């Protein structure tokens, strides 16, 4: 099986984020979000079956032969981590094989303003990393965590489900839990998360009540939490977070998020004006006192308006003001810019001005 | 095989069905009504024999488990078709459908534009809904095929069973048979976020679980498709609010608002003609408005909505396509009126 | 054996069912009273005995599991029966009712020319509705049977359990037993819509979601037959409509109003002669006025359209029915009169 | 061995209820209501043990033992039937024991009005007799039950917890289950009940909504149906009925026992001015036309007013017409009339 | 043979309670006040032996499963006690209070008269509330005395543990001990209604399950007592209705209204003497207006009714004990104010 070797190696080597192995079509690798198919023969169910089989133990071999669904991550040396989901599809085997990077990219090579370094300063609160899925969440937080871990003399813990990027101590003490092997669940090393001494806490994705009244206490008890939703928006976000509680408790939670609350972003990946690469987007929120009235008040949306003018002073950014600016300087199309902007008729405002 | 002869003698004579049961010769629906083949009476042995002749070994035991199957089949060069076997008088029963191979377009099946402005959708949650039988299930499979003609994404689908077959255009298409491909509909959606999948079928809402796995699919930036077997827009959104429980459906009406990207509801009337049979259609497309109204718990009046939606959205309430379909001689006036859930609405515009 | 000698007699003496239990002899109802048999008392050797030798071994584990059991069998050349096997006093207790073989005529049990009519409706709901043992299944049955000689289309009936049986004429006819050929009503609903019908028997509306059921299948362009046990057409459309919770009611109207073909309402009483028994019916045929009043929530207001509706429509109301039966000398004044759902309105149509 | 059978002996003799055997105490026997100490030593827990385990056998011994309670049923030839309870207190045995009469008495026996008697000729519907525990309830049933049995040609179902008043075969067909040995539950007995060709059906109490929903069906599909409750008026019964569904189905309920209900008894137990008898008080609503409406319109409170008015038509009769029909033959005493009566200003108006 | 001897001391000195426990001698509470006794400290196998030679096998067993344990025994010829038995640094340890053999009457315990007016009460539920140790038991046993003394009924209790004694007056009262009698509340609840009781003691409404039947009891003609840990009747009344799911709490507003025939809530206050504790006592007795608003849901409004219903139904708030015993000089000012839920109202009141 030489091949899923060769196979590998093509999706490392072409920047691709995913390899897709499926009967009736030749293997074909997601690049930036986007599939393209290798110059391959198509696969049959024997192709499919032997190679997706080729990188699994007896054990995993006969759990997938038992449920039909394999969920795996196993490592090439010397070339990259990977992520595998194997499954049945029209009677024949499939596979999807994600890709997990060894080297975390630096702010500057990611197209993180300034703002964000000052973020990976921040001695406590909660700062939120949003967007779709696949939009840069991890690689940002996984940037300001490698920040972290080169500048300060503190403890970092992340729950992971399944760890993604790894962090080498540098100067920190780093220790990543992956759930369903280092700990039960979210809820478990959630539990025991503040008898353990943390300085910086990583808790992945929002995933239920729990694990935001996690996040919540942890912001409240004198820690810097990083936590992922898939909003689109800060304002969104904080809609998002403050409307999953009952009606009562609603109160309590926007007190909590004036309180603690030290940054919003919200990321999306666009294709590049050149056809090739894809460049960032991302809306900046940097609470200020006024916004913090704003979210005590439950006037949420008024919150927008200070971004759009929180420029000079903190660095902070609209999305419409960050696609203007990809725009000016021909990072983007004008029609994945203006099909993209949340407000078009603001887009086409600072267009004219 | 007879299975063979059976189901090629059924194509033959352009039935829309074939019923196989005891004491009977095998009978075949052509223009609507029954006839017998010419053939001996069926016994109980004949019966299971010829329908068991089509089935698989877990779909077997899963019909000696419930007494009851729906599976689809096909035969390679004729056709697919949906199959459901059934218990009568203590012996086997079997009922044929046709699927054809080839995938009628959106014109053709008399979907208005907006559908095919649905299909181009980046994130979000679009539901298709109405009674069985109603063209759900043909619906998404033009909006499917129209995903794989023009987008290079990764199209995943669940399917009890799966009926419509979408070979890989553009996209790469996967297609999961409950029962066979997976255990459940619970299982695929517990391993469907890591596939790596962009565009989403999850098929009938059948429960709690399966809503709250189509709401994080539609959630985290990726284009879900479900069913459901109501007869509106608002009775559909009232619907999937109703069944969680009380003190959570503020976050599930916050989801709705938030991921609503389109509700169609969907009836097939009798055609005018005499040949074909039209489509009617109620379309809701979300603007901030009536996502307002969603977070607000005032489902009722997105109905006024719709009925302004027209000119700006593309949207148009059921009453809108009947009248449409009207003017232009599709359906007649008794069955138009018969199936308006509001006939005084329609006198009005009418009148005007 | 001695069971086949017991029922033979409870054949042979027209009995409609056949009660054993300890203490007493056998039983048997004859015109709605119970006669015993000129033998011995049984006691619970001879009960238990009795009632286990027409019991498969399946079912006489599942009598001892749960000290109840329902079955249905037939004596060939002689008749079908309804069994139900309990417990009581620490002894086997049996119940058997009759399931004759032959379905009587339209004119053979007294039905009106209208229930003619209705046999021949394309779609839609019809209620036949009545107190147990009030005729129900046999006039579904003679309807049933009317549809099947006259028709080339699909009729499913779901029972519990099978009582009359139709064997093919025209039609495709499939009857699943609750409890063997399928597991519940609610199963055979599922999959009922999947099975290509025309025409349904249902059964009893005993919940919600087979109303619910049986609203779609009307909808969908399918006759669905079902009962109740109300005892007039208003009542039985007021508890129709009044198992929902309020809020749906308006949809439950709307639909009632554009489904619903026909209303039956009917009660066995005494022949004057003291021998048969004469089949009273009420009859609600729904013409416009009536679906309005329906939408309306109006429903009291319908008995006035149905006093005249008689020479239109061939509509009767029961007490129509009454003053006919009680003209022509087929009941006494006494039991027309106490069973006359109104004595006064009885009273003034004998003085007019 | 030989103790229990003279004590349950001195218990059928002496027209006691129940018979009370604990430690600490001599054995005690219920007459109308109220214990009397037996002129015996008092028992201690050698004495109870031995007694109570006297009508045990071996397994329920064993079960006994192994829960410290035990429900059980038995019956002494020629004397009587009787229902056991077995616990412990204060780590003795304890024991308590309820007739079971033979003999069933009848309606005049028993002080009920000629419109129980009409009652009892009744061919469908829903028929209630409420009362707290112990206020003659299942006597009054066990006698129109009888009454059935005598004169009709019909299969009579009863579903007992436990079996009470036995009703051998006259002219009816007559079949008893007892829950948890002929049948696993009221549920079960309810699930099967309408495919055995019932004409009446005795339900026992109204446990809950399930019961309810059975004891609604069969009304309304034409059969006579009894049931108790332990209100204690005839608009308290109504209204507990209704307030158990919730508030979307309130509608049904009460359009379903506007058509269904023909008959609801409510009876306390009163001493006699006697000392040693007791007597039947009763309320008796009977529904007409009227009735039947206010039902539907919720407007149940205003039936009381209908039965104040229904006495010459209708053979009804509110408590507070029964309280004073009693007192006026010295029955009962001012005290317990007064004491008893929901309405003690109307009382002493028609007085 | 030492735990008798540091009891029989705890007695002789007139301390209130006994503890046990490592690196310290005995100590006992004397006017509020710990002494430590002339002896030496106790390590671990001394607190052990000692606090276990007072157990059953079975409540043994029960403080090795749970590492807690509540419990009364008795000491022939001395006294009762009350136990609880607990780990602390890994090491038992104890604490003991005396239970002595003389119930108090209404009048020593400075109840109201209504409180006596409520122990003639034939049927219905009356609920005596309060935190741990406000005289709940004392003031149940005192009503339960009455009972016994007055009626000729069947007396059952079940407690957890059992704490006053009730010997047979002219009742026969038979009590259950939760873990030695009876498996569980639940059991004893089982099977309490196939005991021929008239008059019932539950303890603690414990849980939902609890809850309902003691409802149950109170409905079927049954005088049933339970306990909260309410501060006030308008606080258990909402406490009671707001345990269950919003779609019961209809049904449970109906049963409360009819049923309901007294709320009890009290608390112990220090006598202005110094020595002495003196009862505080909101009492609420429902009326027809009451009932009402029960089943209206207008909880709160029912303390306005509590406000005017001293002259015709002997009802009294809170602040109307406290007023009264200020006026009486049987509680300083001080006391009165700090604990009165409204001092504006008691201010207004006494200026
Ligand atoms: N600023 C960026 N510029 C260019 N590529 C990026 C950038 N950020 C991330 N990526 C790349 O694009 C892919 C995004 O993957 P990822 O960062 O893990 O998204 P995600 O939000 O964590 N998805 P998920 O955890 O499943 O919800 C990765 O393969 C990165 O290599
Ligand atoms: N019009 C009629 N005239 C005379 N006899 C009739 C008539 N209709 C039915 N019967 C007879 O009277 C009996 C009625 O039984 P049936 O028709 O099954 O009532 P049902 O409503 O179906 N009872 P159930 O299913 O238990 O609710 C049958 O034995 C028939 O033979
Ligand atoms: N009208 C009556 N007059 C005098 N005594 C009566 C009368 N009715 C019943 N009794 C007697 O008083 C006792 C009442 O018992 P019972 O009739 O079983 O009450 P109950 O309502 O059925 N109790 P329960 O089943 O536990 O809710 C019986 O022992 C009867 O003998
Ligand atoms: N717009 C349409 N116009 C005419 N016929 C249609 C249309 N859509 C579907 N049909 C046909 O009517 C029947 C509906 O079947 P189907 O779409 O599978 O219903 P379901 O919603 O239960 O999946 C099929 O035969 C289908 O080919
Ligand atoms: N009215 C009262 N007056 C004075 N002392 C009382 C009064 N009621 C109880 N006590 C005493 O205070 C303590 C209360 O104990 P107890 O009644 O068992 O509390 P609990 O409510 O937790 O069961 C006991 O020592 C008791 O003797
Ligand atoms: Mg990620
Ligand atoms: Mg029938
Ligand atoms: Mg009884």
């Amino acid at each position: 099986m030489a091949n899923m070797h060769q196979l590998l190696t093509e999706l490392v080597n072409r920047g691709g984020s995913d390899l897709h192995l499926t009967t009736n079509s030749p293997p074909q690798i997601r690049i930036d979000g986007k599939l393209l198919p290798l110059d391959m023969p198509p696969l049959n169910a024997v192709d499919t079956k032997q190679l997706c089989y080729s990188i699994l133990t007896e054990q995993q071999k006969h759990k997938f032969e038992e449920n039909n669904e394999l969920d795996l991550s196993f490592g090439i040396k010397g070339l990259s981590r990977f992520r595998g989901n194997v499954f049945v599809q029209r009677g024949a085997v499939a596979g999807v094989f994600r890709v997990i990077p060894y080297k975390i990219l630096s702010f500057e090579e990611l197209g993180l303003p300034p703002v964000v370094r000052e973020l990976a300063e921040k001695p406590r609160g909660l700062v939120l990393v949003t967007g779709p899925t696949g939009s840069g969440k991890s690689t940002t937080l996984a940037a300001i965590i490698d920040k972290i871990n080169t500048d300060r003399h503190e403890h970092i813990v992340t729950v992971e489900d399944p760890i993604e990027y790894l962090h080498p101590h540098k100067s920190c003490v780093v220790n990543q839990r992956e759930v369903g092997a280092d700990t039960k669940s979210f809820k478990n090393a959630l539990k025991y998360i503040l008898r353990q001494d943390p300085d910086v806490v990583l808790v992945g994705e929002l995933r239920d009540l729990e694990t935001i009244e996690a996040a919540l206490t942890l912001a409240e008890t004198g820690h810097l939490c990083f936590a992922t939703l898939h909003t689109n928006s800060a304002v969104q976000t904080i809609n998002r977070i403050v409307d999953v509680f009952p009606s009562y408790q609603q109160p309590q939670v926007r007190a909590q998020l004036s309180f603690v609350l030290e940054g919003v972003l919200s990321q999306t990946l666009l294709p590049k004006a050149s056809g090739t690469g894809r460049v960032l987007a991302i809306e900046v929120m940097v609470p200020n006192p006024a916004i913090r009235n704003l979210i005590r008040e439950d006037k949420i949306h008024q919150i927008y308006s200070q971004m759009q003018v929180g420029q000079e002073k903190f660095g902070m950014m609209t999305m419409n003001q960050c696609l203007y600016g990809l725009l000016q300087k021909r990072h983007i199309t004008m029609d994945v810019g203006m099909g993209r902007s949340p407000d078009p008729d603001e887009l086409k405002q600072m267009l004219t001005s």
